[PDB]
């Protein structure tokens, strides 16, 4: 349905540059774009695979030896590529479910998990570092469908020994609410 | 008068899991809930000696081996208690004292005690990382009142070899005077 | 024309401190007062070279063993102070230029550089940690301004192998535009 692109560079100049040339070679949109750890520098892009494919490849090469990694993540539902960029809104606040994870592939795709087995909202999904570091979703509704969403994302991140934790709080407490929701 | 309590883990996902269970536990207001380092997480909390131990003893349960430390200070001034979630008001601007320590409990004993000896305001106290990092209190007055907190301030953390710096600035330039007063 | 006063510290307090003192000692003004890395604080100023000689030799002493480094740089064009403190705007946007420097030193002459020899406006000017990090300049202006610009930055970092990359990017696209000029 979506793709997401990752590339992760040495260089914040050579960010800035891979950055403009993958939104000019393909129709995709700018999910992530910014500065991490001691002057990395890190691009994600989201829309069709094939433009994708084609951002990633192009900036993959403009890269070079400053590249860190990169990644296209096919077939992701819609609904994350919004909580990657900001938070999506939430409809339901009945229970929220984190679940953290090493490297953000590990978190997107227990996310994408997440929503196509159960209905609730992909609130936000965020990263400490960069593609290898400790990255979290929430997610929020009822507490069934949560309960299913934790359990789904969790086995997606277990299988590969990148869970770090995950957590179900029917009811969180208002002084906590806005944080877990808003980061 | 108040305590405070403190809980370091390594999982944010724990920490919002015990941030909750620890408020529904007791009766205590959230001072500090934040992320640090590469992936880290810190709690304080306040209220009433008994209600803070409760607190921090789920806390510290929940945490289990995601752990790096919790302590409570007993009989603290609350006055320290906004200083440590946002800025108090100042209601004097003489002098402005600034005391640097190693660890938030040294820095937090000291400017209870630099509360607890003088009449200066306590401004703020600020952590640059978790528990164990630099941490420091800035304190505003007449200029023989910031003397004498911040010397009591100093000799508490200095008891310890936890004192980093210590300083009294009469008149602190313009530049320089809301960094000092905001952070 | 103006000078750039640097000094780096160890100590917050003692960061405050000296700030404190070096505006009080010359006719300089502050660009740059905040902390970096774990604990570590950095002081920026500009003005005269005679008083930032004397502010910088003020803060040096006051520092002792508590300085990471300081510098004066003589002779830096004035409109490299206010992209250093903040963003100058833009006034005319066919093209953004980026240089990547090892330390702020080399990306401050780099810019000095490129706007002595270009009519390109410099935008900002970005420091990653501290005086010895990665740092980046971004120009803007006509394409062949900019590529004047770039050539004699790069030129300028590249004599000490303090150059990491340079880039030149004839309209930038929408989508990276904001962050290019205002970081």
């Amino acid at each position: 349905s979506q793709a997401i692109g990752i590339l992760e560079l040495t260089s914040i100049a050579k960010g800035m540059e891979a950055g403009d040339a993958m939104l000019k070679s393909a129709n995709v949109n700018l999910l992530v774009s910014k500065t991490i750890c001691p002057g990395k520098f890190l691009l994600m892009l989201g829309g069709d695979v094939g433009a994708v494919q084609q951002a990633i490849a192009t900036g993959t090469s403009l890269a070079g030896d400053m590249l860190v990694d990169s990644l296209v993540l096919p077939n992701i539902h819609a609904s994350v590529l919004p909580a990657i960029s900001g938070l999506n809104s939430v409809d339901k606040r009945q229970a929220v479910g984190i679940v953290e994870t090493w490297s953000v592939a590990a978190c997107i795709c227990a996310a994408d998990r997440a929503v196509k087995a159960s209905n609730v909202t992909l609130v936000r999904v965020h990263m400490a570092f960069g593609i290898g570091g400790k990255c979290y979703m929430v997610v929020a509704g009822d507490v069934s469908d949560v309960n299913n969403a934790v359990t789904v994302a969790s086995e997606s991140a277990g299988e590969k020994g990148l869970l770090v934790y995950r957590s179900v709080i029917p009811r969180p407490h208002e002084s906590m609410w806005r944080q877990m929701v808003e980061g």
